């Protein structure tokens, strides 16, 4: 048996929901460790690894490795179906072609079961090149999503400077262009209103828009974002998830 | 002649926005002790009756039983129109086959005067006698609306089936099958948000998930509703209109 | 050199969701006097006409004339861009491309550059001559915006009536038909509503609903509408902007 009792369900109710559009088939890597998905997006461009481990988890159980393949589209429909302070129970016989979903209310008076159909898939591999980047940018999540949404109706494709002195958004098409300067913080106080630049050299690339706008659906989940760039090497988009584990999102740069 | 003065004219937007999907056309039978409508959707598988009494309104007066033929998508729009808080007036003269409709905004600053047809066309009045039910299940009515919601994400029937410690529905289809289990309890005196059952015999019955989602329009003109269903007899949902009347759907189940 | 700037971003904003739907290429006048629309909208049935004068703005200065040809949606998108306490910059230097807008947000910690390519397009004119009407109504702008809304649930046509009484729309189709009474009550009443009316002699005229539901698009630009009719002319629908401006409609009545 695999058993992964979730007592915040919001968690997996948001990941589902910032998955479910970019990609719709994906293998579930499960150990004893956690849970792992690590899959291309649909139209071949970007790469997502997803990592929730096992201490995130209230209860946590797991006789061998499984691979889940999953839609996501579906298993999102049936997480709607839960609330947002459910406790979620994920379970699955070792070699069975089900997960059930068991959605417990807080005071167990409703609790509701869910046995979702597998599809049968041929798992992915990479994980990519782990690196030593030039720049990392640390900011509010709520202001990375608009900025993306701002440069969207402008331009396909947003210019990240970073320097010394700040980090800017350009984009650029038809109808003109147009920049945003985000300025670093000194003394925010919160600590999750902060821009940091951890800053190497100067970087300057060039990443397609559309596919940014897609990584900012998992918003929800964190208030920060961090941006990790080098030169002809994909940008990260990293998202904690609630001390459980993150969401990353690789994407290439043009050229 | 007809006219019943209506204060909290919320109440009668509330029963309108509860029909109008579901049913297109309906006799409006007048009388000195109210007002009683009921009729069948486009496609027979279904029946609604509506009561709402004379002393339920601020004044009431009918000279004549009256049978009006009405349009309730048109008299939904009307009733659109109508300010949240506005006094509405229901009127007819006699000879006239018209009914008014009148709208005076809170500060007497404004009078809408609004007209229909009155359509007197080849029709029904069934009525149906009392019936002694296996189960009846009192629920809130928010909770009954989100079951049958959620599972029309899964399938497109619902097995409702009553036991003395609960009740629960059940769906099947593409993405897999769902139970939502609710239990029995008790409290009240602080709230009647519980979940009672009387239970003569266990009963269990498939239902059109599609009709329980028209029927739950009605959630907001009441707190609760009650769920009478037997072998063979179609179920009964019924919700209270805040002392003036009640508003019940009727559903035969299948196979 | 032209360059305008405000504080009062919304009003900006307002002004481009008021005209957007109705027109799509438009032509800015900017003279040191200030700055004017003028067009017909885009099914050559109604006219608009903006003025916004350089004393509204709190710099201002245009050293020559300009007609920047411009797309009001593609407008209206960049200044959806900017926060609605933001200090707002409008910048060209002469023709070709560039309308820059310039949003910093309130204590520095962002600013937007957009840069918006004007096309070539000849400056309109025309501007109708004033009139003395046989009647003028100022009323509500939020009340106005409800009646013709609500009318446009009944009838594609309201028939305005003006009297010493008051004065009245009313509006009839399949559905039946519909009135809506505003009268005059005296002075010094909470209610907000004085509609008030100076009046030669009773009018009466009809009017397409689509596109006075385009008009009150401009309910937020201002707290009162004055509408002016007389038979055979068009009418006017101005909401006048703060002592910086106003936008002005015209539509002709049916025949």
């Amino acid at each position: 048996m695999f058993e992964a009792r979730l007592v915040q369900g919001s968690i997996l109710k948001k990941v589902l929901e910032a998955l479910k559009d970019l990609i719709n088939e994906a293998c579930w890597d499960i150990s004893s460790s956690g849970v792992n998905l690590q899959s291309m997006d649909s139209s071949h461009v970007s790469l997502v690894q997803l990592t929730l481990r096992s201490e995130g988890f209230d209860t946590y159980r797991c006789d061998r490795n499984l691979a889940m393949g999953v839609n996501l589209t579906s298993m999102s429909k049936i997480l709607k179906c839960a609330g947002n302070e459910d406790i979620i129970t994920l379970r699955a016989e070792d070699n069975a072609d089900t997960l059930a979903l068991v959605f417990e209310a807080p005071n167990q008076e409703k609790v509701s079961d869910y046995e979702m159909k597998l599809m049968d898939l041929d798992v992915e591999q990479l994980g990519i090149p782990e690196q030593e980047y030039s720049c990392v940018v640390k900011m509010p999540s709520g202001e990375f999503a608009r900025i993306c949404r701002d440069l969207s109706h402008i331009g396909d494709a947003v210019v990240i400077s970073c320097a010394k002195d700040g980090v800017k958004f350009s984009a650029s098409g038809e109808l003109g262009n147009g920049n945003i300067k985000l300025s670093q913080t000194s003394n925010v106080d919160k600590e999750e209103e902060a821009v940091t630049i951890e800053m190497n050299e100067p970087v300057q690339l060039t990443f397609a828009l559309r596919y940014l706008n897609f990584f900012t659906k998992a918003t929800p989940l964190s208030s920060t974002v961090t941006l990790s760039m080098s030169a002809d090497v994909p940008l990260v988009v990293e998202y904690k998830i609630a001390d459980m584990g993150h969401l990353k999102y690789y994407l290439a740069p043009k050229i």
